[PDB]
């Protein structure tokens, strides 16, 4: 009866969508697959009325919300929590063990980044690094902060960067895909596989990542904390850099929205965690390449929880982690 399009980013994803497509045709909201080539040229197409909603994370939110396309998070993402449940997750800074740099001999060290803009990934560590003194940049008119981390560490994979060769050195593939969005090395599990091949001597990450990807060797690794000491990989709630938003279903402030919230809310009651069908709409988590990781949605969400329509980027995001992306920008 309805359709509703979903954005995908990558050709792993646009597969998982025509197979969530075929799932679903029989129902009375029904899916289509649209591909493009970035999160932002999705965003250009959902404001343009081509397609109707992609998952985010966290710094894309900020832009999607960002005029013109003023999309709103419609979704968040649920992960899961000691104590239940949260639509919030931690980022952590993934190093091996037995490396013994701390948080403050970074200078000179390579990187592995979800991607360029990205909350684990981007926002925290550089922000953090710009905070404490470590990363100099004087604002937008002193040049980007590409430019800035480029500075800072000898080298880094940095899925999305355009503007320094530098951030590009380290990733694994194509000259014409080795730093795309959907790159080998880009999202949690890439940005682990880089520091894994010891292209990185940190990767920027989340809290489930080292468990999502080599959960028989957790401990050959461990994190970097702010206060310079190392803990180990289950420590994250004391050695963590930040606490962040769900990523987030974002769609136009329009009626579609209904719409996108039924075919969400049945789909993962037929394809969620304790589904009984041989598709998954979330993960499951789990070593395998990461290109097929992250799809559609994150591989350790396990539940979608409406946002409240009242909430737009900025009160979805906070007050201060949408001042905080605002000052790198
Ligand atoms: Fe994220």
């Amino acid at each position: 009866k309805s359709v509703i399009r979903w954005c995908t980013i990558s050709s792993p994803e646009e597969k998982k969508c025509n197979n969530l497509r075929d799932l679903t045709q029989q129902e009375r909201i029904s899916l289509t697959c649209v591909q493009k080539a970035t999160y932002l040229d999705c965003i250009k197409a959902i404001a343009n009325n081509e397609a109707d909603a992609i998952t985010l994370d966290g710094g894309q939110v900020f832009e999607a919300g960002l005029a013109p396309y003023k999309l709103k998070p419609i979704a968040a993402e649920v992960y899961e929590h000691t104590e239940g449940s949260t639509t919030s997750y931690y980022a952590v800074a993934v190093v091996k063990k037995g490396t013994e740099f701390t948080v403050n001999d970074l200078q000179g060290k390579t990187s592995c980044h979800t991607g360029l803009g990205r909350s684990a990934g981007w926002n925290i560590p550089i922000g953090t690094l710009l905070h404490r003194g470590a990363i100099e940049w004087e604002g937008i008119e002193s040049g980007s902060v590409e430019q800035a981390v480029a500075k800072f560490f000898s080298a880094s994979c940095v899925p999305g960067a355009t503007i320094e060769q530098k951030l590009c050195r380290q990733c694994k593939g194509d000259p014409k895909t080795k730093c795309a969005r959907n790159a080998p090395y880009s999202g949690y599990s890439g940005a682990f596989h880089c520091l894994k091949d010891g292209k990185g001597d940190v990767a920027f990450v989340k809290h489930t990542t080292v468990n999502e990807n080599a959960p028989d060797q957790k401990d050959e690794y461990e994190l970097l904390c702010l206060d310079g000491s190392r803990q180990p990989v289950d420590n994250y709630k004391t050695c963590n850099w930040a606490r962040v938003a769900a990523h987030a279903v974002v769609a136009r402030d329009d009626n579609k929205v209904e719409d996108i919230w039924s075919f969400l809310s049945k789909a993962q009651s037929d394809f969620g965690v304790d589904t009984k069908s041989d598709f998954h709409l979330f993960g499951p988590p789990g070593k395998k390449d990461p290109v097929l990781k992250d799809l559609l949605f994150k591989d350790s969400a396990i539940m979608l929880k409406r946002v409240p329509s009242l909430m737009d980027s900025q009160l979805y995001l906070g007050f201060e982690y949408y001042s905080a992306i605002q000052s790198m920008r």
